[PDB]
C-alpha cells in the first residue's frame, strides 16, 4: 500500500504469513527478515509496517519510516501505533488446548505412552473426574473460558484470580493470601496468568512448593510467570510428577535445556496461542489502509 | 449374602473390585479367579454370583449354583439373569476421552512428541478447527454425545449411523450407501459403533480405503468392528497416517503385535470405557440382595 511490510518471528513461519497477506492484498510488498540477526533484503526506507514477535534488539531502528507495528499475538520502538491481533476464536482454541492437556494428565496418558514403548499393557486404578482437582491460575478472558469448559467434564475445578470472580461450577479463590491454599488443593494446575510486573515470577520456588507432592503442571501463559529454574528443580525432585509446557523463558527452547529429554515432560512449541495467517491477514491489511488514510487503527494496544 | 462372588477379568484389577465390594457389603465373600485359567480357591458350590469380562471357555461350568452374572461394562452360560453395569457417567467419560484423542490428532501432537525426542522445535502450518473434518462412526447414546461435544470445539463434525439422526451442529449421514462418502470426507475418524453381526468387521480393507490418504484413525468401540489386519496394512502403507487405539481383537494386546512399536500409533489399554469399582459396587450389592429375595434385578441384558 505505497510501502513494504517486514515480518520477523523466530516462532512463526514467515512464508505462510507472506502468502496470506499477499492473497488479501495483491502486490503488497512483504519482506521476511531472517531469524536471529533480522537481515532483510531491499531498501529499508520503503518499509512502513512491521509484523513481529520479539525481534532482535535494535530491529526497529532499521526502518526510519515505520508507521505501524503489529504484534504476532521498549528501548528502540518508535512513536507509532502498536496493534495486536484480535482473533475472535483464540479463546476457543486455547480452551480446547487446555482441555487436551488436562485430560492427558488426568487419564495418566504419559504413563501409558511409556508403557507402549516398553511393549506392556498397563493397569491403573480407575478414578472419576469428580475426584480430580484441577486448578486454573488466572481467570481473565482466556482462563475463565478454560475453567468453565473444564467444569463441563465433571472435574473438581478451582480457579485463582487477583480479584473476586463468580464462575458457575468453578470454585474461585482470590488474592495473594489465598494462593497457598488454592495451590495445595490442586492436583493438576494450569498456568493462564497474563504476564505483568505483579505476575512475573509468581510461580517461584516458594509457590511451587505449595502444590501437593505429585502434582501435574501445565503452562500455557508465558515462560516467565513461572521461574523455569525452580520448575526444573521441582521436576527433578519428584515434587511435580509431570508437566506439559507450551511456553518457555527462551524460545525456541534452547537445545541444551534439560526439559527436552525428560520423559515426564511434554514440550509443545507455542501451540496453545498460535496466530493463524488466513484469519489474521485481513485485519492487518485493513490497518495498513487505515494508517495510510489517517484513520484510527483497529486493535491498538 | 449367604454365598460367594467370583471375579474374572484380564483387563481389570481384581483387588480394587474386592475392596469396593467388601466396603459396600462387609463380609461379602469375594474370590478373585486367576487370569488365564480362571483358577479360584475355595468351594465352588458356594459361588452364587459372577462378575466377569470375557472369562475362559468353560468358566461358568465351575459354579453349578450360580444365580447371577454381571458383565464388567454363550455355550457354557447357565440359565440365569445377566446384568451389565449402568454407570450414569460413562457417556461423559467416553466423550471426554474422545475429545482428548481428536484434539491430540487435530493439533498434530504425535509429530511434536517425536520432535521433542529429537530435541527440536517443530514448525507446522496453523489451521482453524473449522477446516478439520472429524467423522464419528456410530451415533448411539455414546457416539451422539461425543459428536455433540466435538461440535462445541468448532470442528467440521460429521456423523454416521445406520438410521436417520438429527443432531444439532453435526452433519449426519445414514445408511450403508452413505458410508463411502462419509468416510471420504473425514480427515479424522472415530469408531464408536456398538458390536453386532451387522457391524462386526464393518471397517474392513474396502471401507478403510474410502478414507482419504493421510487420515487419522481413533478406535474406542470394540477391536472387531475393525479388521485389525487391514488396519495394520493401511498404517504400513501410509494410507492412515496415525492412530489412537483403545480396543483390540485380543486383549491384553499380545506382545508380538506390530502396533506396540509403531511411532504413529498410541495404544491405550481400555481407558475410554473403564468400569469404576467405587461407583459400580453398590448396584452389584443391590442385585445380590434382589436375586436373594427373588426380586427382579436392575440392569438386566
Amino acid at each position: 500500500a505505497s510501502g513494504a511490510l517486514v515480518f520477523y518471528s523466530a516462532v512463526d513461519i514467515g512464508q505462510d504469513w507472506k502468502s496470506a497477506l499477499q492473497a488479501a492484498h495483491p502486490g503488497l510488498d512483504v519482506r521476511i527478515a531472517r531469524a536471529g540477526d533480522g537481515h532483510v533484503e531491499g531498501d529499508p526506507e520503503e518499509v512502513r509496517y512491521a509484523l513481529v514477535w520479539k525481534p532482535p534488539h535494535g530491529f526497529f531502528a532499521r526502518f526510519p519510516n515505520l508507521k505501524l507495528v503489529i504484534n504476532l499475538g521498549r528501548d528502540d520502538l518508535p512513536d507509532v501505533p502498536v496493534t495486536r491481533l484480535s482473533d475472535p476464536n483464540m479463546s476457543q482454541m486455547m480452551a480446547s488446548f487446555v482441555l487436551f492437556c488436562v485430560l492427558r494428565h488426568a487419564r495418566d496418558i504419559p504413563t501409558f505412552e511409556r508403557a507402549q514403548r516398553e511393549g506392556r499393557w498397563h493397569y491403573v486404578h480407575p478414578r472419576t473426574a469428580a475426584e480430580i482437582r484441577v486448578g486454573v491460575l488466572g481467570l481473565g478472558d482466556l482462563g475463565a473460558a478454560a475453567a468453565l469448559e473444564l467444569a463441563r467434564h465433571g472435574f473438581d475445578v478451582r480457579g485463582w484470580s487477583r480479584t473476586p470472580k463468580a464462575l458457575e461450577g468453578v470454585s474461585c479463590f482470590h488474592g495473594l493470601e489465598a494462593l497457598p491454599g488454592f495451590l495445595a488443593g490442586s492436583e493438576i494446575v494450569v498456568v493462564m496468568l497474563p504476564l505483568t510486573p505483579e505476575t512475573r515470577g509468581l510461580m517461584n520456588a516458594e509457590r511451587l512448593a505449595h502444590l501437593p507432592r505429585g502434582a501435574k503442571f501445565i503452562n500455557v501463559a508465558r515462560g516467565p510467570v513461572v521461574d523455569e529454574a525452580a520448575l526444573i528443580a521441582a521436576l527433578r525432585s519428584g515434587h511435580i510428577a509431570e508437566a506439559t509446557l507450551d511456553v518457555f523463558e527462551v524460545e525456541p527452547l534452547p537445545v541444551g535445556s534439560p526439559l527436552w529429554a525428560m520423559d515426564n515432560v511434554l514440550v509443545t512449541p507455542h501451540l496453545a496461542s498460535i496466530a493463524i495467517p488466513r484469519t489474521a491477514a485481513p485485519q492487518i491489511v485493513e490497518n495498513i489502509r487505515r494508517i495510510e488514510a489517517g484513520e484510527p487503527v483497529l486493535n491498538q494496544v
